[PDB]
């Protein structure tokens, strides 16, 4: 069972329902977490998705070093100054020292563009799409929060060049949409499609677009994933060159765009779906996605080899219609423990047969969204509860989707932005753009903070400039500062 | 190609890497970067692999990479082995940690402390963990790509059991599966055998492996090993459950630990390729078959043949062969041909206009090169038989060099003979390490103890001596200098 609660304390919730769902193990090294079967699972199911994608794009999987030296690290000079307090350094080998300290990357551009530039000697080397699924480490020194703030993750990182301009700024909104994809169809999330502004961009790049999603329980958004358009700041650092057919001479760069998405991925999904009784796994990234168990000392051991056989012969139908099925057939666990067991796991739908369920030819379907119980004919097991596993992923997004419209709306000054903003909810608001505005924002949202006991403060940073805002913005409305003219309506709130 | 194999394979191993994209070099020794032609072959492996452990209940999962000093030392024997080769970090930016931090070598102190909490009572075992991950053995040794390298990938299973049998059965049928892998994919034959006392993992009690043998080289290479780790680790780490009899009998648990690296590619390079490019074996191929159109150019019938091209593979997919239809209009045919052939290729597809309209087409085998022209409605049966001709007999020609280059050695001048025309011997072996460290200078490269095989060559009868002359012989030891 579970004990803490998700209305009143967030945090404790979080903790035990990663823990007893058996998906995050603690490791003695803070900020690394141990990422068991069950949640690793969920990150395979996101790998089959997205990998499948991005090759029809052109895009092929290799492995970089994950060793950077300090020359190859410092010729970007602005995309090094943002990570190089975050960079965890190797400096001795054992007991020998290293003759040079090197870097475990927290992002691969300075390891693949130093190849980039070998690989490209001209125009018919471009275009390079290379993906890697690995593990970056990223040494922030805020407090960790598993799979949302890790020291140490795993994600995948795709590295694309090009000769062209429309071509990278076309993959970057491609890949973008298969981030939210990956979001609303896999995990039943939504997410808002804008672009970094101008504080929060990639640092070294040209723009940054991201997805950001909202977190009702506690009020504060976060990002789901970036896709970056670098143009040529690093080709012009790491002499990626080609020379253009048509002009020649001038030694042109390409352009580059990267894009990334993290195990956060899980985080969000157990913020967003997760209840008082546990874990609530969207069907489509569900490990199992129905759980059969059968229910009900004196009775002959001539029937208990029956019941475990229909439970057999349900999970074997259920596998030849392509769904992910575990018989619980182990004797040693009583039948109300292996209950909340899966439920706090989340597994969508629970099987139950009893002995007189199985004699009259139905069984017992439990949904774990809502808690509703179908006694369904045996015949109807293949096409029913693909049925309702379909239904959980649609009202786990509709409602998650409805929870989102309710919790973003637009305000015109600080007095409504910041009065909204103790709402618990997230709003768009007109920006002029400026960066020092920005820390004005942040700096007056928690300076007038109108807050609850049991909550901290923290000052609304921007979040995205959405493609789609909810109202457009006035012809010479000015920004909320007063002081510049609003440029475009930026969404704003408390963030992870 | 430009180098020989026979003459300097160590800069024809260099040639045939880079020329394939699969090897690229990185500012740091030791570190390489694996393109996704060589990225690919890894897939395969794990995809095989990743299957048939889920078959003996194993999950996947992913473990921290950084392991604490406390949990690296916990195990004195583990960390004597290791601890050299243990990259250390010490600093975050330039604020220096105040207590430094390890990359994991492996994952033996990293996982068992969770095999600890997760173990409080007789229903909680057996425990099945794997995970593919990469890996850091800062090695100060000469590196060789995919063989020698100071960061690898791998997969690592670390099983816990409650019998030791229960243990010894999963060591054996994994080693099983590296056998599989080697032989039945890449169409490398390998001996299975069992380490020394020196040889074996430190921490473990025996560790078994399978010992592949590159001929051009006259050195043997460890393609995988299986160990028994025993009660060693999980006395330290306190893995214990209750016994179901008898109360307050703390019991120990038996456990295992596996592994397979990238080294798989490099050792199917060193034995299956040749001075033409790359060899690949079909079973692993990420491309197996590759159409290339060839053959005044009528651009009406050059629409017609390139249909043609594209009628192949879409007849071959049905089939699951899989291939890429390489038409780039920017790149010459000859080029084309040479560029598979040194990423190679099992089987080309070549298609003109004359055997269009005779409706047939050549098909070229990567490993021997016979030219043979077949029909068109008999296509994809015969490149079917093939692609499994290409399988066995680069599989029977590597055991040929193998079972010729695996010769019985009684006394100590034989040996040396047979060492030194760079082929691995089976010599009489009393255990101990300090003989091993004698033969080791005897021949001194250096001879090393590589497996004591199941399946030796030849019977031991009871009254010959070790090579030593001092002590008897318990089991005859294959021997060679090793990478
Ligand atoms: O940011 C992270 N780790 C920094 C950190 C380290 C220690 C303590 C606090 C923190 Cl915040 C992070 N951690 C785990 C998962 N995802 C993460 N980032 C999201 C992300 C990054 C890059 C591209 C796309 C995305 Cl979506
Ligand atoms: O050991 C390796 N690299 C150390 C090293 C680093 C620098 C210089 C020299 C050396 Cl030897 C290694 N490198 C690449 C591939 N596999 C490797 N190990 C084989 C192995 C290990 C564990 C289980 C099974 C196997 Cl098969
Ligand atoms: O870290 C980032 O944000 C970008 C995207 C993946 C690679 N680098
Ligand atoms: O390093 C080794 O050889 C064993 C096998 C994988 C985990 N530890
Ligand atoms: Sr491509
Ligand atoms: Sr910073
Ligand atoms: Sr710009
Ligand atoms: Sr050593
Ligand atoms: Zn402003
Ligand atoms: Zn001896």
């Amino acid at each position: 069972g579970l004990e803490a609660k998700k209305e009143e304390n967030l945090a404790d919730w979080y903790s035990q329902v990663i823990t007893k769902s058996e998906m995050i193990e603690y490791h003695d090294i803070s900020g690394c977490y141990i990422l068991r079967p069950w949640a690793y699972a969920i990150w395979e199911a996101i790998k089959d998705f997205f990998d499948a994608e991005i090759k029809k794009l052109g895009v092929e999987n290799c492995y970089f070093p994950m060793f950077v030296s300090q020359s190859a690290l410092e010729k970007e000079k602005t995309h090094v100054a943002d990570f190089a307090p975050e960079v965890a350094w190797v400096t001795r080998s054992g007991k020998t020292e290293l003759a040079e300290p090197i870097a475990i990357r927290p992002t691969s551009e300075t390891v693949m563009y130093p190849a980039y530039a070998k690989w490209v000697q001209s125009h018919r080397d471009l275009p390079i799409k290379l993906n890697q699924w690995c593990n970056v480490v990223r040494w922030e020194f805020k407090h960790p929060q598993p799979f949302l703030r890790t020291r140490e993750f795993l994600w995948q990182e795709g590295h694309s060049a090009f000769a062209t301009m429309e071509e990278a700024a076309e993959e970057v909104l491609q890949i973008l949409d298969l981030y939210a994809q990956v979001y609303e169809e896999l995990l039943a999330i939504p997410v808002v499609k804008g672009r970094k502004t101008e504080k929060e961009k990639f640092a070294g790049g040209d723009y940054t677009t991201t997805i950001e999603a909202f977190i009702s329980a506690s009020g504060r958004a976060i990002q789901g994933g970036t896709s970056h358009h670098l143009g040529q700041n690093f080709s012009k650092m790491f002499e990626i060159v080609f020379e253009d057919p048509k002009i020649p001479g001038e030694k042109q760069f390409a352009y580059q765009n990267s894009w990334g998405l993290t195990t956060r991925t899980i985080g969000v999904m157990t913020m967003v779906h997760g209840d008082n009784m546990g874990l609530v796994l969207p069907p489509r990234v569900a490990c199992v996605q129905v759980v059969i168990i059968p229910c009900g000392n004196a009775l002959s051991e001539e029937d208990k080899e029956a019941l475990i056989a229909k439970c057999n012969d349900y999970r074997r139908r259920l596998l030849s219609v392509n769904i992910r099925v575990r018989a619980d057939l182990r004797d040693n666990y009583s039948p109300g423990w292996k209950f909340n067991h899966w439920e706090l796991k989340g597994v969508p739908i629970r099987l139950e047969v009893g002995p007189r369920d199985m004699k009259s030819c139905q069984f017992v379907a439990v949904r774990r969204d809502t808690g509703e119980k179908l006694t369904v004919a045996e015949n109807e097991a293949e096409t029913k509860l693909q049925a309702i596993l379909e239904d959980i992923q649609v009202t786990l997004f509709t409602r998650a989707s409805e929870d989102l419209k309710t919790h973003m709306v637009v305000a015109n000054t600080m007095e409504d932005f910041q009065k909204i903003l103790d709402s618990g909810k997230i709003v768009q608001i007109p920006f002029c753009g400026e960066i020092d505005c920005e820390d004005w924002i942040k700096k007056t949202t928690a300076r007038d903070q109108d807050l609850e006991p049991g909550a901290p403060s923290m000052g609304a940073k921007s979040l995205c400039i959405p493609f789609k805002p909810l109202c457009e913005l006035q012809p010479g409305a000015k920004c909320v500062c007063g002081k510049n003219p609003a440029k475009y309506y930026t969404l704003f709130g408390r963030s992870y």
